[PDB]
C-alpha cells in the first residue's frame, strides 16, 4: 500500500551561492533528523524537481507588504495549527483554520484601521525541536510527520526519509486548496463577518463583543454605501509559513530566480516566509546561516533569555543592508515576564535603524500540565504586556503569532466557554502544543483589537 | 449701470407635448409675478436659448438614484438656503452651503448604512410664495430676487421681470461652481470628515458626537485598510433644486430631449429637481399641471390640512404610471402633530401600490416670533415624531429637506450653541426664513444618523 | 531500482451514491485492468484528499462558457497530449501556460471578445489505446495514471498506486498554475512582450508583423486612456482532460455545500471518442455532474447520435454545459461538420462548437514517426469557420496540442519542420504537439479567420 | 431696439496687488477704449462673482502637460476663432465638443498616449486688429466682450459692460461642458460611433476605414480584457482662450486657499501675436499667474527672443507650465522652427512645442472670402512632425480653430470645399475654421503623422 515515486537521474548555481549554501549547511545544526544521507539524497533530489510551492513574486510582494507593517503602517495576523498532520490534511479541516484566520483578520483590520498581512502556518509545519530524545513513555520523540509518526510505539517512531516527499505532497496540496478558496468566495469580506456576528449571538460572551461586532457591521456597510469598487472585498491574500527545521527538506526546496530584480537570489519555495525557532537560532549555527542565503522574509523567536546585545547581532546578521520587513522578531516571554525584558531589547534594537517587525507570540512562554494546556488569560495578557511595553516606546506592536485552529477542540483552558480541566479531555487532538480553538482565537482578536483602538 | 442682453430674433415641439402646455399653462396658477405680458415674453425669449442649468442625462440618472430612496435602500437629504440672493452669490457662501451639505451627507451616509442623495436648494431658489401681498412695514411683499428686491422700498419691490434673465445668469454660475467644487476636491469624503472632526473637538456639545465622530472615522480608516479603489471617494454628486414657483421661468427652462428613451420627454432644465409649495399645489392648478408634462423627480409640500384622499390624488396624477422615486411626498406638519397626521397618510397612499419617498421637512411646521425664528428642538422633534410614524408602519423614512447654511448666522433659537432671543440680533442675514446655521445644521445630522441607527 | 515508496494510511449521500451506483453499473470501455480490492483502497484514499478544483470555480466557469455558447466569448483549449510524471516539472508547467497565454492574447484581440482559456493540464496522465499489443510486443501505454511510459513488462503492469500519484501531480501542478496566474506570468503586457520577440525573430515574422503591431497599439491605447489596470495583470487558466479512468474521477466526486455533485480533479473533461458509448459509464458520468463537459465527434458521428448527446447531457438546457468537439480531418470537416450542426441547433439547445484540428489529421512519417502537417491543422480550423458562416452559427473555440517546448513533432510552420527534423525533439508521450511557435502562429492564423 | 438691460450692484492680499500693479503699469498692446472709472465699476463687479475654473483643475492641468512636455502626452486644443454671444447655445456648444472630442478619440489611438484635451471655449470673447477702420469705414469689431459685430456705429462703440456679459455667457458655457462631459457625451463609445459614421458617409472614408477599423478593434479589445471601464465614460475638456482684455483677466484673478494667483477666467490662456511685447503687461501679467501659459510665435521669432519668453515665463524650470505655439505658414515652418527650438532646449528648461497649423496660412478668395486652404494647414503639422523627428524633440500638440457645424469656410478636404461654396454657410465673425468634418479628418491625418 505504497504510491512510488522515480529518483530523477539546469544551468548550475552560481559560484557564489553555491559557496554560501554549503558554508551555511556546514555548520552545526541543531534538532537534525537522524536517517541515512543517502536516503535523505534520493528525498532531496526528488524534491529539487517538484513544482514549488510558492513562486519568488509572491515572496517579493509579501517583502513590500511586511516593509508597510515594520514602518507602523500595517499588522501582522500569523496563525494555525501547532503541527500539520498528514492525516488532517483534509478539505474541511484547511477550510476551518483558514476561515478561524479570516475571521480574525476582519477583526483585527477593524480594530487596527490599517491593513493586515495573514500568514498561516500551513502547507508545511510538518517538523517540531524537542529538548527531549526519549519521551514521557520512554519512546523516541515525536519530531513531526516530516520526520517520524505521532502513534506511540517504537516503529512509527523511527526517523523515515521518504517522509520528506510525503510532505512536500501534501504541502503543495494544502497550498493548492487555500489558494482556490481564498480566490473562489471563502475570503468574501461579507461572507467572513457574517461567520463573526453569528458567533457575536451564540457565544457565552457574545454580549460582550456585540458592540464591536456591529460597529464593523456599519463600517462594513459604509462601504456599500459609498460605492466603493468592491473586487478587493471579494478575496484575501493568505501566505504560507512554517518554521525552517528539516534543512534537507528546506535545502530541496530552494529555486534560483531573478530578472526583475538586479541579480539571481535563492528563494526557499516550500514557503513565503520561514522562521526559526527557540532551539535552532544558535548564531553561528546552520538555520541561521541559511536564513542569510535566502531571499525570504524571516523571523526568529526570542525567548525570555534573549539580551538586547544578542537581538542587534540577529539583526545585523539577517537584515544586513536595512530592508524594512526582512526580519521579524518575535516575542514569547510569558506573560509575567514581556514587560520586564521586552523593553531595554526594542530599545537596543531601535537604536541600530533597522526596522523590524515585533511579533507577539503569546502560547509558547506561557504553557503548563493539567495534559499539555495553557490559560486564555495568560496568552491574553502577554499581549496586553506586549502592546504597553511599544505604547511607553513608542515603537509599533507589529502583530500576533498565534497557534489555532476551525475546530471546536479542547485545548486550552478558559475563554468565554470556560474550558475546565475535565472539559480538556472531550477533544484534545493537537499532534503537539495546546490550540486556541476556532472560538477562543476570534475572542483573542476582538480583544486585541481593542488594545489597538486603546 | 446695466449690462444688455438681445432678444433672439429649433423643429416645433412634438403636437402633443405643446397641446399638454398650453393647457396646463392655461390653468389657474397662483403666486405669480404682476408684470407685463410682453416684457414677461421678451425675457422668456432670452432665456429659450440660453445653455441649460441642469441636461437630461443628469436628471435621468437622479430619477434611478431616487428610485432606490424610494425603494428603501437609499436616503435623501436636501439642504440649503430658504432663499439664494443675487448679493450672497459668491464662490465663498457657495462654498460653504456645499460643505455644509456634504458634512451633513458624511455622518448621514454612515448612520442610514446606505447611499444619500445629495440636493442643494441652490442654482435657482430665487423665488418665494406670499401669503400677503402687503407686508408689516406696509409695502409689497418681498417674493425672492427673480421677482423683486428685498431693500424695503416700494421701488424695490416693484416686479422687474428682467430678474428673470439675472436669475438664470446668477444661477449658471453657482452651478458651475458647484460642479467644479464637487469634481475637484472639495468633495473629497476624507476632507470633508476632517471638518466634521474639528467640529467635534470645538463645539460645546462636541463631547456628545465624539463617540460617533470616532465611529465615522474608524469606518473610513477600514476601507483604506481594505484597499478599497479609492476613486469614489474624491469626488459626490450634489443636485440642484429649488420650488418651481415663477412660471414664466420654468416654461422658458424647458428642453426637449430622447433618443435614449424612447419618446421625446419635456424636461425643466433649470435644476435637476423641483417642488411644488403648499400655496401653489391646487390640484386643479397650473403647477401640478405643469409637473405632470416635465420629466423630472418632483415633489409636493404636504402640510397639516392634508387629507390622506387628496395625497393619493397627487399620486395617481404625478406618478401615473408607477415609477418609484418620480414622485416625493414632503411632511410638514410640526412637531406636535406630526405623530398623528402622518399616519393616515402614509398608509393610504402605501395602499396604492406607489413607491414615493416619504421626505420629512422639519422646518415649515415650526416656525414662531421672538425676528420669525424656529427652535432647534422642535426641529429635531419633528424628524424624531417622522422617524417614529415610519417605523409603526414599516415604511421608509426616506429623506429630510431643511433649511441650511455654512454661515455662522444667528436665525434659529437653541442647538450646543444655546442661541438665544438676543442672540438672533447678531447675524439675522436670511432673505427670507430662519435657517439652520453650519453647526446646527451638522448637529442634526448626528442626531438624525442616531435615529437611522435606532 | 531508482524509487522510493509512500506508504498510504463521512461518505457521500445515499441518494447520490444510489444513483452513481445505478450509472457505474453501465460498461466503462478502456479500463485499467488492476484488481478491485485495490482500486477500493486507492480511490478511499482519494475521497478524504483536498480537491484540484473547488465548486464555485466550476460555477464560474460555467457562466462564462454561457457567454461562449451565446457567441460572446471564445473557448481556448490547449495543453499536452499527454503529462507525464517526470515531466511535471516549474519550467514545463510555466512554458505551457506561457504558451497558451500567448494565443490567448492574439485570439482576444483577434475574436473581439473574451477568451476562456483553459488548459489540458492538472490531469491529462490517461488515454486509450492505439491495440492490445505496442510494436514492441508489451502491454500498451496507457498514460501515467495507469502504468509506464518505459519500455519494459514491469513499468507496463497496471498499478492502482498511480491514482495517488496523478492526484499529487495533479494538485502540485495546479498550485503552481494557480501561484504563476496570480503573481505576473498572466500579465497582458508580459505576454505581449513573449509575442513581439517571436514576430521579431520568427522566420514568417514578417507575415504577422502588422497583426503584432496592431494589439502592441491596442494595449498602449487601454494606458492611454488611463483604465483601471489590475484586471491585465492576471488571467484565469482553468483545468481540463479526458475523463478517461473512472476510478480516479469518481474517487474525486464532491458534494457542494449549498448541493450537487462535482468532480473536483479538474473544471471540465471531456469524454473521448473511444468511450462516449451512448449506454456507457463515461456518458452516465458525465450525466450525474455538474461540471461543464465536452464529448469529441470524429467522422463516423451522424447527427442523430449528437442530438442524442444533446438530451442525454444538457437535460435542462443551460448554454455551454455542453461543448461539441468536432474533429473531422480537414478534408472532411465542411462535409460531415454541416448536418450535424443543423440538427442540434433545431434542438433549441445551446451547445458549444469547438474545433479540434489535431486527432483528425494524423499521419505517420517515411522516418518513422506519427505527426501531423501544420498545413491540415490550420485547414480543418479554416474549413470549420466556413461551416459556420454558412449556417449563422457559432464556431465557438479550438481545442488543440501545444507545448512551451521547442519540440521537432508536427511538420510545418513558419520553421519548416520536415520529415528528417522529426528526429531532433520528439519528445511526446503521445500524439504530435505543436511547438511554442507553431502553436503562436496558429492563433495568429484563426486570428485573422475571425477577424475575417 | 430688442435688448434688455440688466443692472449691476474682501481685497486680495497687499503684497500681490503692488507686484500686479507694477506689473500692470507696463504699457499694454490692443486694449478697449472705454472710461476708466466705466471700466473700474465692471471690474469690481468681477471681483466677486463664482470663479470660471478653480485651483485644483489648473494643478491637474499642469501635472497633465508636464507629462506632454517630457514626451508622455499629447496637447489638442481646440474650438471657434470667435465666440460670440447670440451664438452661445446648447447646440453650437454641444457641437464643438463633441468635434473636439472625435479629435481626440482618433489622436489618442495614434499617439499611442493620453490626449489633454483643451477647448477654446467659456471665454474667446476678444481679438486684436485686422487695422483702425474696417472695408466698411467702421471702428473695427474687437470680439463681443468689446463691441458688437453688427456693421454700425453703435454696435461698434467699446461698452464695459460687455465684461459682465462676457463672464455671464463664460460661466454659462463652462456649466454645460461641465455637464455634457461628465454625463455621456465623452463617452469613449459614443464618440467614435459618431466616427463610424463619418467614415461611412464621408467622401474619403475609403481612406480613413482601416485606421477607424484599427480603433474600433482597440476599444472593443478593452471589453474583451475586462477592464474596469468608468474612465471611459467621461472626459476632461479644459477651457481656453487669448488673454487680451487686462480688465477682464486682473478681475478674475483669485488667490488659492492654501498660496498664489490663478486667472480663474480659464484653465490656461495665451497670449497673441500681437501682444506679446516681451517689456508689455501681457507678458507680465502671464508672469505673475500661476496657470499654464502659452505664446505664439510667428515668422519674425527669433531663438533669442523665444530664450526670453522661457526665461520670463518659466523662471522655476517646471515642465509644461509655457508652451510655445509656432503658426509659421507650411511653407516657411520647416526652416523657421529649428534653430528656435534648439536655442530654446539648450536653455534645460522643458517647453511644450504645439503647432499652428491655421494662423500662418490665411488667404483670401477671389470672391471676396478670407479663407485657409486645408492642405496648407495639413502640410504645416507635417514639417513641424518633420522638425521635431530631425532634432529628437517633441512635437507636443496642435492648436486648431474648428467647428461641430457643417460651414464652410475652409477650402479643400474631402468635401473638396471651393471657392463658391464658400458663400454657402461662411458664419465665422473672424478667421474661417474647419468644420466638423475637416477637423476629424485632420485628426486622422495627424494621426498618420504620430503612427508614422
Ligand atoms: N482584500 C482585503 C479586504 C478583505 C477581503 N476579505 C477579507 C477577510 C478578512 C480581512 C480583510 C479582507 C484584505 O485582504 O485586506
Ligand atoms: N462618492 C460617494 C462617497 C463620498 C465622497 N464624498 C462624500 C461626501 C459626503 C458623503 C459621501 C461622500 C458618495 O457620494 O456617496
Ligand atoms: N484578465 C483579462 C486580460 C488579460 C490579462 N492577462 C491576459 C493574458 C492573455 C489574454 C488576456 C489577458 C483576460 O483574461 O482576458
Ligand atoms: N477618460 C479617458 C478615455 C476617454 C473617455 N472619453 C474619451 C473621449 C475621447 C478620448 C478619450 C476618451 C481620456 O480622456 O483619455
Ligand atoms: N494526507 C494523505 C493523502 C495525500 C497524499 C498525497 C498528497 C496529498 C494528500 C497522505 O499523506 O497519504
Ligand atoms: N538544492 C541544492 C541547491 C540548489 C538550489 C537551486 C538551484 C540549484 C541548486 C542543494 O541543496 O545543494
Ligand atoms: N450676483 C451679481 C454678479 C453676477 C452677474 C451675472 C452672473 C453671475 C453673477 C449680479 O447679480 O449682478
Ligand atoms: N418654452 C416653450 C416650450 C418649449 C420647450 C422646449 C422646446 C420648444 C418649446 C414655452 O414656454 O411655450
Ligand atoms: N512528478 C514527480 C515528483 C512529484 C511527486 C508528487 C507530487 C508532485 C511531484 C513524480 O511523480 O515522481
Ligand atoms: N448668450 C446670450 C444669453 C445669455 C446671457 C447671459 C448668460 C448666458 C447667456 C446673450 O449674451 O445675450
Ligand atoms: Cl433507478
Ligand atoms: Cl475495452
Ligand atoms: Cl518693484
Ligand atoms: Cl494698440
Ligand atoms: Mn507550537
Ligand atoms: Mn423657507
Ligand atoms: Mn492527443
Ligand atoms: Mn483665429
Amino acid at each position: 500500500m505504497n504510491w512510488t515515486v522515480d529518483i530523477p537521474i539546469l544551468p548550475p548555481l552560481p559560484t557564489d551561492l553555491r559557496t554560501r549554501l554549503d558554508a551555511a549547511l556546514a555548520k552545526p545544526a541543531a534538532q537534525q533528523p537522524t536517517w541515512p544521507a543517502d536516503q535523505a539524497l534520493a528525498m532531496r533530489t526528488v524534491l529539487e524537481s517538484v513544482p514549488p510551492v510558492t513562486v519568488p513574486s509572491e515572496i517579493v510582494r509579501l517583502q513590500e507588504q511586511l516593509a508597510q507593517v515594520a514602518k507602523g503602517e500595517a499588522f501582522l495576523l500569523q496563525g494555525g495549527d501547532c503541527a500539520e498532520t498528514f492525516m488532517d490534511n483534509t478539505e474541511p479541516h484547511i477550510r476551518g483554520n483558514v476561515r478561524a484566520l479570516l475571521q480574525m483578520a476582519v477583526v483585527l483590520t477593524y480594530g487596527a484601521s490599517m491593513p493586515v498581512v495573514k500568514v498561516a502556518r500551513i502547507a508545511g509545519q510538518y517538523a517540531k525541536p524537542r529538548s527531549a530524545d526519549i519521551d514521557a513513555l520512554g519512546l523516541r520523540s515525536y519530531r513531526g510527520d516530516m520526520i517520524n509518526g505521532f502513534a506511540p510505539d517504537a516503529a512509527a517512531r523511527e526517523h523515515d526519509p521518504s517522509r520528506l516527499v510525503r510532505a512536500y505532497a501534501n504541502a503543495s496540496a494544502a497550498m493548492n486548496l487555500v489558494r482556490a478558496l481564498t480566490s473562489s468566495g471563502l475570503a468574501s469580506l461579507h461572507l467572513v463577518h457574517d461567520w463573526n456576528r453569528e458567533f457575536v449571538r451564540t457565544s457565552p460572551a457574545g454580549a460582550r463583543y456585540e458592540a464591536l461586532a456591529t460597529e464593523i457591521d456599519r463600517g462594513l456597510r459604509f462601504m456599500s454605501a459609498c460605492g466603493v469598487a468592491d473586487r478587493n472585498l471579494q478575496t484575501a491574500e493568505i501566505y504560507a509559513s512554517h518554521e525552517a527545521l528539516v534543512l534537507d527538506y528546506e535545502r530541496a526546496m530552494l529555486r534560483l530566480s531573478d530578472g526583475d530584480d538586479g541579480e539571481p537570489q535563492l528563494f526557499d519555495l516550500s514557503a513565503h516566509t520561514v522562521w526559526i525557532g527557540e532551539r535552532t537560532r544558535q548564531i553561528d549555527g546552520a538555520h541561521i546561516a541559511f536564513a542569510q542565503v535566502i531571499a525570504n522574509p524571516v523571523g526568529v523567536k526570542l525567548g525570555p533569555n534573549m539580551t538586547p546585545e544578542l537581538a542587534v547581532e540577529y539583526v545585523e546578521r539577517l537584515d544586513p543592508h536595512n530592508k524594512p520587513g526582512r526580519l521579524t522578531l518575535v516575542s514569547r516571554m510569558g506573560n509575567h515576564k514581556v514587560r520586564d525584558l521586552l523593553p531595554p531589547i526594542v530599545e537596543k534594537v531601535q537604536a541600530t535603524g533597522h526596522q523590524v517587525i515585533w511579533q507577539c507570540d503569546p502560547m509558547h512562554g506561557n504553557t503548563h500540565e493539567s495534559f499539555k494546556t495553557r490559560h486564555f488569560d495568560r496568552i491574553v495578557d502577554e499581549v496586553q504586556g506586549f502592546f504597553e511595553v511599544h505604547r511607553a516606546l513608542g515603537t509599533h506592536p507589529g502583530g500576533i503569532h498565534v497557534e489555532i485552529t476551525g475546530e471546536n477542540v479542547t485545548e486550552c483552558l478558559g475563554g468565554a466557554q470556560d474550558i475546565s480541566e475535565t472539559d480538556l479531555a472531550g477533544r484534545y487532538e493537537t499532534a503537539c502544543d495546546p490550540r486556541l480553538n476556532t472560538q477562543q482565537s476570534l475572542e483573542l482578536a476582538f480583544l486585541v483589537a481593542e488594545m489597538l483602538r486603546d
